[PDB]
């Protein structure tokens, strides 16, 4: 097993994955903040304060009540300053012809500001082909959703294997997975795991939680994605530091 | 087998399904226009001219370069005038806690103007439970994506059966399916089929076409969803009438 810094140099590494792995190693963080807020001011204040603690800030642009492209310009300034990627968790899941337009155009112009997006594999590989026709020219990366944290997820067995094959066949654009575990044996691919809290539990709408030690240490994932475990805490900076230290030590203990 | 008008009266019918089935029968249309345009003015001019020919207008709000809520107000005026439902093809596909926010909030406020939305079943039933928390109080309906038109679709076999079970267990909110065929034997549920053109073919990003006679007549679906077969034609009104007459006669001939 290689360090994040060594994985950043692998021959087949995607440039977006390399940039991410280098700043993970530099900053000792494998934490992705899930910035699940409705106010631009709260999004930007979290990005500024937690920027030094995170490798990535994950957005849902479509729940921002006061979205503008100028908000995303301000988020990019903070991403550059503090060194983290922006990941829009849009979960593209339509035919290729439609997702290309949803990625490039409309009000959000996601491809203009998002380093990473993700896609469901259920429509077949046309979803990746459509996205990559916008994303490749804009030097972007994509994550495929191989496993899901929610109760009743159908992303198991042959479905997960299909996601891994689709990723490994589109490595010019696909840089990794949303998964609960290591699903690819190829170290060029990133594994990002949501459904993470320090305490056991879930929510009222099918979310299930596992700890950073479980998902990074035992299940072999790379990055934890944490929303409410940080966002709902009073001191979001201290909460981010507790999640960062948990995920980082779990990673170190698997390296030996 | 019952007529659309008789299905509108079934004991377990959802009010949104009933409204749709009644206007389908009244207007002799089982055509859904897929209004896949980037300009509000073109969306509204198509809605006005084709309104009499359609039972439903399907949107992708996130590809409208000049979206505002006022555009949606004008679309509702046309939907009420010409009698068609508005279906936002958002393909919700996240955990329940996230999709509730994506449906009610952000800049689109989809639930405020969309009679129907749809969801992927891959996250498990929490996706439906999250949507229904917003949609039930707003008297809305939902379609579950049981089958997809695109090459390499994983929505087959056990996946399709899981979509039907999830629909039949959430009948207070789920009114039918996106499918290529009749997938439920319960006549209360609507079947809407995209991937429809009069001529054989596909696109360059995995779309596959079947004819109205094939999907309504042979495969037993209720409604055809047609985008480019109409939108790319010079005369979109005549194209809509061709598709309407094809789908309507296929329905009548299955009825006998
Ligand atoms: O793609 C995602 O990040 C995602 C995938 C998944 O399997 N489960 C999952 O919870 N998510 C997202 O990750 C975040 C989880 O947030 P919390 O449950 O608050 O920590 C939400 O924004 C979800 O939309
Ligand atoms: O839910 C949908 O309508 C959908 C499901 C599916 O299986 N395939 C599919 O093409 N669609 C949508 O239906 C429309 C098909 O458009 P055309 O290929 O131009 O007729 C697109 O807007 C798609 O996003």
């Amino acid at each position: 097993e290689l360090s994040f810094g060594a994985r950043a140099e692998l021959p087949r590494i995607h440039p977006v994955a390399s940039k991410l792995l280098r700043l993970m190693q530099k900053k000792e963080t494998n934490l992705c903040l899930s910035a699940d807020v409705s106010l631009a001011r709260e999004l930007l204040q979290l990005a500024d304060a937690l920027g030094p603690s995170i490798c990535m800030l994950k957005t849902h642009v479509d729940i921002l009540n006061d979205f503008t492209l100028d908000v995303m310009k301000e988020l990019i300034t903070l991403a550059k300053c503090h060194e983290f990627l922006i990941f829009e968790d849009r979960k593209f899941a339509d035919i290729g012809n439609t997702v290309k337009k949803q990625y490039e155009g409309g009000i959000f112009k996601i491809a203009s500001w998002a380093d990473l997006v993700n896609a469901h594999v259920v429509p077949g590989s046309g979803v990746v082909k459509g996205l990559q026709e916008v994303g490749l020219p804009l030097h972007r990366g994509c994550l495929l959703i191989a496993e899901m944290s929610s109760t009743g997820s159908l992303a198991t067995g042959d479905y997960t294997r299909a996601a891994v094959r689709m990723a490994e066949e589109h490595s010019e654009f696909v840089v990794g997975f949303i998964s609960g575990s290591r699903v690819s044996m190829k170290p060029e691919f990133l594994h990002l795991t949501p459904g993470v809290q320090l305490e056991a539990g879930g929510d009222n709408l099918g979310q299930q939680y596992n700890s950073p030690q479980e998902v990074i240490g035992k299940r072999g994932s790379d990055i934890i994605i944490v929303g409410r475990g940080i966002i709902s805490a009073a001191d979001r900076l201290e909460a981010a530091e507790m999640y960062r230290k948990a995920a980082w030590e779990a990673y170190l203990s698997r390296l030996g």
